[PDB]
C-alpha cells in the first residue's frame, strides 16, 4: 500500500503534445540519467546463478540505458569469491549508472571497497531498524562518516516503512545526496510506517530542491508517474523485472523495460508534461489516508492541486 | 474499542538507541514506579481461592517490580473474615506499590480503613453511574472528603465510559492525584461514552502536567505505548494477567509480565524514545472517530504530529 | 465447531411430562452417575493455586452430585508436594465419582498409582499423537486397562475419533471413549467433528459407552451430544470461569442452573430419562450429514425413530 | 420463515381456464366454506376497543363470505362485560362460519361454554407447551373433542407440528390441525417450518384436514400452503392492520383483493378448484427438501404428479 | 438466468479435429438450415424505421446464410403500409429461411395470411397466458398447425416450458417448441430455466425439435443449449444492437464471428457435427440438477454418455 | 483450484508408527524413485541463465535424490548452443532420474533425439490442443511411445483429464499421464480439477500410473494427490522461487523440508508406505463430490476403505 492510489492527476483536455516531444531524462543528484526508472537487483542465493542473473540485468540495463542497483555487497566484501558476481555488472555495463549497496552497519572503509568493487556512480545505504530488531545506535554516525569519505553520491534507502521529513532532514544534513523511499512481535508493526506517497509529499515540503527516489510497490507506469509528480526524481523497480528475466531472459526483460518507459511517455503526453520537471509540477489531488496524514503533519495538500 | 487504533506513531528511521538504554520508569503522582504497567486484580468470588489468586499476584508483582491494585475491599470492610484475602497482598509484597480499592459510595472512614488494610500507597475510587443505574448525588462530595482525610494519593477511576476534561477537572480540583481512564434499557448505552484515546487527549489538553492512567482494553505493548504517548503516566492490565495465572501459575504470570515489559522497550527503541517522558512526546497522528471527536471538542490534534 | 449445530431436534407438540418426572441419571460404563454432566478440572500451574482450585472444584462437585475429573497427575507422580493437590479432591469429596488423569505415554504402574492417589472411580487416558509430532501407544493403553480395575476412558483431544479408532480402544479394554473433536498449517481442517464421531462410533457400537467433552456451549449442546449417543458430557472452561468469577457458590449455581436447563429441554422433548433422550428424533444436516453419508453411517434412523 | 420459499410451482404454458371458472371453495373437516382464507381475530386488550374491533372483523367477514376465528375466550368465560365482545361476532355475522378459541388448558365445560357463547361452527384449541415452561394436555384435548359437537381444530403456535403429533391429535378426535410453524436461546432454531409440517403430516394422513396460518405474506403463500396439502389458510396481522388503517371498507377490500389474486395464481396454474390446486406439480428445494428427505417423506411425488 | 451456467462440458484432451472439418448445419423440424443460429427480429415501432431495420436484418441474414424470424405481423395483417415492412424481408432474402410471427390469439386464417405475406418457411406462435392476465389457446394452436402447411414453432416467452406443455403442443401438431425461460410480485421466482426445460422436454421426447432463444450470451451458451438438446438457437438483442452500432456490415460480422466461435468450441470438444454436439458429455449442477432430479429427469446420462 | 480442498483425510487416533519407519519411495510406471516428488524445470528464456538454472536444479536434484524434469527441448533440437543447457543436467546428475520434454506436436525422431540428449529415464509429452486454437495428435503420441524405449508420460496442462482421454493415451502406449488441471472467455470455467481427474481416471484404471503436478501448495496437497491415486507429484514454481531466493543450498533445503513434512503427515495417518497412503480413508465433498457422483465414480469407497 504505497498510498499512490490516493493521488489523482487533474485531467488535461488540451495537452498540446506529441509523444515524440516527451523528454523523460532526469537527475539523481548531480548524476544524469536518461531514464526515471532504474532496476533494483536482488541479492539472491549467491553462487553462479546470482552471477548470471546480474550479468543479464547489467546487459539489459546497458541496452535500455537505465540505471541499475546491485544487491547488498556486504557478503562479497568478506568473501573474495562472491565478489565476481558484482564486478561482472560493471564489465557488462561500462557506460551505465550503477549503484553500490551496503547496510547502515557498513563502515567508511567497506563503503569505499563496495563502490570500488563495481565502479559505482553512487552508493546506496539501506536502513531497517524494525526488521533488524525482530530478527541500533550509531546508524546516523556511520552514514555521516561514509558520506564524507566516498568519492560518489550516497543514497540512503528506507526499506518498507517510509520516511519522515525529520528523518530526511538528518540524512540530507549528514551528507546524503538523496533518499530512497520504500514505504511473535511482528504484529506490532502491522499498521506501522508512512506510505510512499505521504513520505514524498512530506519530505518535499521541507526540502523542495532535494533529490528524492521512490522504489517498491510501483506496480506500473502510472505509479511511477504519481511518485515523480509527488517529487521523486527517479523511481526503482525490482520484482517486476526479476520475473520477466526468469521468463524470457535478457530479450524479455529488455522488452518489459522499453514497454514501461514508453507507457510513461504516454501518460506524460496525456498530461501535457513535456519533461520530468514538468511532471513534477503536474496538478493533482491527494485524498484519503494520505491527505489526512499530510494535513495533520502540517503539509499543504491544495498546493498540489492549484499549481 | 479504546480508540487507540486511531493512533499511529510517526516512524523514526534513525532511532539512535540501544534497547539497553531504554528507561521505562514512571511517576504516578509523587509515587515512583519502575514499570509503566501495573496489575488490576479482580475481586473474584471470595473465599480461599481469592486469597490464593491475590497471594500469587502479589508474589509475581513483587518479583517483576510492578504495581498492583486489589479488587474492591468494600465487602472485606464489613466482613472481618474476608479481610485476610487482601492483607496477604502486603505480606507477600512488602516493598511494592499497591493500590487500595473502594467504590464512590465509600466514606472517608472506610477509605482510611481500606488503605490501612493493605498498607496502600494510593487509593482507587471507581465511579460507575451508568452501571449502578441499570442494575447518584454526593459522589463528588464523598471523593472530596476522602481525598483530604487519607494519608495517600487518590486515583479516581472510571470503568468503561471514559472521562471528559470537565469530569477530570472536577476530580483534580477536588483533590484526586490522578484519574484512571477505562473508556432492558442497557441499549441506551450501546454507543455511549468517550474512548480511552479521546479521553486522554481531552484531559491532557486542559491539564498538561496532571497524572493520567489508562486501563482496560490494552491488548498489548503497542496499546500501552499509544496510551502513554497520549499522556498516560501508567497503564493497567487485568484479564491478560489473570488468565496467564490460572494457566501457568506464578511462574507463568511473571513471564508474561517481563515479556510485555520487554516488548514495550522494543517499541520505544524503534521510536527513539529513551524514557517514558520521551514516549509522551512521540510524534503521532490521530485519525478516524477519535480525530473527529477531538476536533469538535476543541482539542488540537496536529500538535501530536508536529511535535 | 462441534458440528452439533447440524443437529436439530424434531419438535414434540404434546410431550406429556412434568419437570419433576425427568430423570437425568446415566451410566458411564459400569459406573453409575446421577448426572450426565461432569467437571473437567485443569492441571493449571501447580502450586497452592491448583490445590485450592481443585479443592473448590471438589467441594462444589461434591455438593452438586456431579462427577469430577482431575487434570494430569504425571507431575504428582514424581512430586510429593503437588500430590496433595489431588489427594484433597477425595478428602473433600469422599462419596462422589472422581476420574484420575494421565497421558497416553503413562505406564500401567503410573496409571495404577494415579488411581490410588485419589481413590479414582475411573481413569482417563488422553491421546494426541498429533501434538507429539508413537508406536506402542495402543498396547500401552491395553496394559493400563488390564492393570487398573476401574473403567478406563480414553479421551481424544480436538481432532475427533473414527469408528475404527474407537473399536481399537474398545478391544484394548477401554470402558469408554471421550470424544473431544510451520507444519501446524497442515491440521487446520483436520479431524472429525464431535457430532460426526458420536454418530459414526455409535453406528458400529450401539451399546458401547461414549462421552462428549469440549465445545459444549450450553444445556442444548449437552442434549444433542446425548441424543447423538453420548452417555455423559464433560465441561471445563465454563466451570473454571464460574469459579474464578463467583467462587464455589457460583460454580455450584452454574452446575445446577445447567442441569435444570437440561431437564427443561428434555421436558419439551418428552424425554423422561437419559435413555429416552438417546432415542429422540432429530435431523442431521450440513457437513455432518455429508460426512456420515459418505462414511456409510445411516442418518435417517435419527429422524424416523 | 415458513419454508414456503422452498416451494416453486411447475409452470403451465396452457392453463386452459378463465378467471370466471375458478372455484375457491373448500372444506374444513365436515364444514363447508366458500373461502380457503379466514380472519384470525386477536384477543387484544379487552375493553370496548376489542368489542369494536371484533364487531368490525365480524361485519367485514360477513360481507366477504370468509370465516372468522375469535381470540381467546378464557376471559369472557369469567367476565360478563367482556363476553359481549364475542357475542357481538355472531350478532353481526348470523350466517357465517365462526371459530371459538381457547387454550389447551381449557376444560371440556369451558370448551362447550365458549362454543355456545358465539354459536361457533368449529372450535380452536391452541398449543404451546414450550411457553408454559404439561401432562394431560392430550387427554384434555380428547375430552374437549368428545364434549363439543362441532369440529375441533388444534392449533400449534410457531414451532410447527410433526406427523407423530398430528396423528395423536387426530386419534384424540381433532377434526383438523392448524400449523403455525436466558433459556429462550435454546429455541432459536427449534421447530419445523410450516411447509415441512404440511408435507410431513400429509404423507401420513392424505385425507385428514390441515390448516396453515401465520407468516403467509400474500396470495402466493396461500397458494403454496394449499398446494402442499392445506385445506384452508389463516391470516391475522395483515387484516388487523388493514382494519386500523382503513376500517371495515378497507378490510373488506383487502379480503377481496387477496381472494381474487389467489384465483389469478390458480388460473395461471390451470387449477380450477381447490382440490386441483392440491395436486399442482411443484418442486421442493433447500432446507425443506432435506428435512423431508431425512424424515422419509417423498418429495418427487409433488413434482411428478 | 438461463441455467446454462449449471452446465459444464467434460473436457476433451484429444479432440482429433480441424476447424475445417466442423459442420454446424442443423435441422429444424423438417426444415434444413446451414446454421444453428438465427436472427430474431423485433417488431419495434412500425413506421419506416422498422421497414429499414427489417430490410437490413434480411440482407445481413441473407448474406450470412442464417435464418431470420420477423416480429409480430398482427399489425400488418390489418395495415397495408406496415405490410410492406415484412414483404421486404422476402424481397431482399429470396432464398433464405424466414419465420413468420403471430400471437397465440391469432386465428388459423391470420396464421395462413401471415405466412403468405413473407413466403415463410415456418411460423412462430408465441405464448404467455401469464401476461394476458385463456381457454381455447391450445385448440387454436392446433387449428393453426393444421391450416398452415409449413412447420409451426410454438415459442414460450421467459417462463420456460415443462415436458407436459411441450407434449401437448406436439400432439397439437407443433413442429417444434421454442424455449425462452402489484400482482407481478407473484411471478418473481416463477418458471423453469431454459436449461431445465430443454433437459426435461428432451427426456420425454428424444427426437422432437426444440429451440432455445433468449438470454444466450455468446457462442458457448449456444453450444450448451444444443448440447442439452436444442436443434437451433435464437438471438435478438445482440444482433439488434450490432445493427444500430455498425449497420449491416457490422451485423454480418457479428453473425460470422459467433458462428466461427461456435465451431471453435466444437473443435475443442471433438464434436464434428451438430448431432455430435448433442451427445457431448457434460455435467449438470446446482439448481438445474436439483430441479431435474426431483422431476425425475436423469442427469447422469449427460455425463456417462 | 485443484479441488484438493474438497478432500479431507479421516483422522487416525492411533497411527502406530515412527517417522523413521516411513517409506516415501514410489514407482512411476516401470521406473523406481526414492521420492514421490520431483522438480519440474522451466524452459525460461534460453541463454546462459537457463544453462545455470538447469545446472543448479540438476545439482540440487542430484543431492536430494528426487527426479528432475527439464523444460521443452524443441529449441535445443535445432540450436547447438542451447543443447548444452540440457546436456549439463545429465553431466551434473549422472545417477538420478531425469525426464525429457517435448510438445505433442513433436515427431518420434525428435522424441528419441530429445531423450538421447540428456540420457532421459522417461519422456514427457505435454498436451493443450486448446491453446493451439489438431488431428493426428493421438497417433503422433502413439508413435512416440513406440519409437522411444523409456516410459512416456503424457502431461495435460491446466484443463484436467477425463477417464476417456486417459484411456486413449494408455492404449496409445503412454506409461503414465500427468494431470495438471476474446474467445478466452469461453474457457473460464472449462475443465476438470486435478482431484476430479485423479479420482475419475483411477476408477477406470486402478493399476495405471498417474501423476499430479501444478497447484500443489505444500506437503498436504502432495499427500492428497497420492491418496487420490497419484504415484508421484510434480512441483515447479515453488522450487524455482526457492532457487532464485537462496540458490542451490536453498532449493536443497526446501526439497528436504517438504519431503520430511510429507513423512510427518503419513505418520499422523498411519501410512508407512506410498502404497498405504494410496488406500488412506478420506472424504470427498463439494464440487468434486458432485462431479464424480454424476460421472458415475464411486466416492464412498474412499471413505469406507
Ligand atoms: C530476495 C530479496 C532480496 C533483496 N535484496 C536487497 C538488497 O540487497 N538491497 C536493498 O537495498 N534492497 C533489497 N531488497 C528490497 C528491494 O530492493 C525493494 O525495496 C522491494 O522490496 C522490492 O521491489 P519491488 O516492490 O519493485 O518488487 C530485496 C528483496 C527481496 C525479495
Ligand atoms: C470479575 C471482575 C471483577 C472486577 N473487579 C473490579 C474491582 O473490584 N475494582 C475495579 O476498579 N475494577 C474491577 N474490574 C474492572 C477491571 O479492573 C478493568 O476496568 C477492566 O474491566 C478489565 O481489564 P482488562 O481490559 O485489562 O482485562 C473487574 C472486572 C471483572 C471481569
Ligand atoms: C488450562 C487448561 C488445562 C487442561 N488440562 C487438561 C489435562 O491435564 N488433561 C486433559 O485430559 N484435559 C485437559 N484440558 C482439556 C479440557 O479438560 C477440555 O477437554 C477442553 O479442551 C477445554 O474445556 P471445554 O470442555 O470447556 O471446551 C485442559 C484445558 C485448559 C484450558
Ligand atoms: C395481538 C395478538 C393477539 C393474538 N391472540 C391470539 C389468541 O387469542 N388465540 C390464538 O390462537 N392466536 C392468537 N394470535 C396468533 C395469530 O392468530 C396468528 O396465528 C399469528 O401468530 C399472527 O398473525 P399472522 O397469521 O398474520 O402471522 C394473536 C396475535 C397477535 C399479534
Ligand atoms: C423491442 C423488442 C421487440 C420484440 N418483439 C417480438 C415479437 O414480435 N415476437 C416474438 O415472438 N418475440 C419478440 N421479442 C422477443 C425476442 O425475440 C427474444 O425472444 C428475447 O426476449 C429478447 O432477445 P434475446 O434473445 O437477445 O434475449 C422482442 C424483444 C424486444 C427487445
Ligand atoms: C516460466 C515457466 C516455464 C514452463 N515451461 C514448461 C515446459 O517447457 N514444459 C512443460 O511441460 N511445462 C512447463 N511449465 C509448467 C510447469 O512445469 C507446471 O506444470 C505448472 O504449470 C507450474 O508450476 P507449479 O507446478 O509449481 O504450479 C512452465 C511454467 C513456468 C512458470
Amino acid at each position: 500500500e504505497t498510498g499512490l492510489d490516493d493521488i489523482t492527476f487533474v485531467h488535461v483536455s488540451l495537452p498540446d503534445l506529441a509523444l515524440e516531444q516527451v523528454d523523460i531524462s532526469t537527475k539523481i543528484g548531480e548524476l544524469s540519467s536518461s531514464s526515471p526508472i532504474f532496476i533494483n537487483a536482488m541479492t539472491g542465493g549467491g553462487g553462479k546463478l546470482t552471477y548470471e542473473i546480474n550479468k543479464s540485468l547489467a546487459r539489459a540495463a546497458s541496452q535500455a540505458g537505465i540505471p541499475l542497483a546491485v544487491g547488498s555487497q556486504m557478503s562479497a566484501l568478506k568473501d573474495p569469491s562472491e565478489r565476481l558476481s558484482y564486478e561482472i555488472v560493471r564489465k557488462e555495463n561500462p557506460n551505465g549508472l550503477i549503484f553500490a549497496n551496503l547496510g547502515s552497519e557498513a563502515t567508511a572503509a567497506q563503503a569505499k571497497e563496495a563502490v570500488e568493487m563495481i565502479g559505482a556512480n553512487a552508493l546506496q545505504i539501506h536502513l531497517n531498524v524494525i526488521q533488524e530488531i525482530v530478527m541500533f545506535s550509531g546508524a546516523l554516525k556511520r552514514i555521516e562518516q561514509i558520506c564524507s569519505r566516498v568519492s560518489v553520491p550516497v543514497i540512503v534507502k528506507e526499506v518498507g516503512f517510509g520516511m519522515s521529513k525529520a528523518s530526511a532532514g538528518k540524512l540530507y544534513e549528514a551528507g546524503a545526496a538523496a533518499v530512497d523511499i520504500g514505504g511473535r512481535q511482528i504484529s506490532f508493526f502491522n499498521s506501522w510506517g508512512i506510505s510512499t506517497a505521504a513520505s514524498l509529499a512530506e519530505i518535499r515540503s521541507e526540502f523542495p530542491a532535494s533529490t528524492m527516489i521512490a522504489s517498491g510497490g510501483l506496480q506500473d507506469a502510472l505509479d511511477v508517474a504519481k511518485a515523480i509528480a509527488l517529487g521523486a526524481s527517479c523511481t526503482g523497480m525490482a520484482g517486476h523485472f526479476l520475473k520477466a528475466l526468469t521468463d524470457s531472459g535478457e530479450e524479455g526483460l529488455l522488452e518489459e523495460i522499453q514497454l514501461i518507459l514508453e507507457e510513461l511517455k504516454l501518460i506524460m503526453t496525456v498530461l501535457g508534461a513535456r519533461t520530468i520537471a514538468d511532471l513534477q509540477k503536474a496538478p493533482l489531488v491527494i485524498k484519503g489516508e494520505t491527505h489526512h496524514w499530510l494535513t495533520e503533519r502540517g503539509v499543504n495538500t491544495s498546493s498540489y492541486s492549484v499549481r
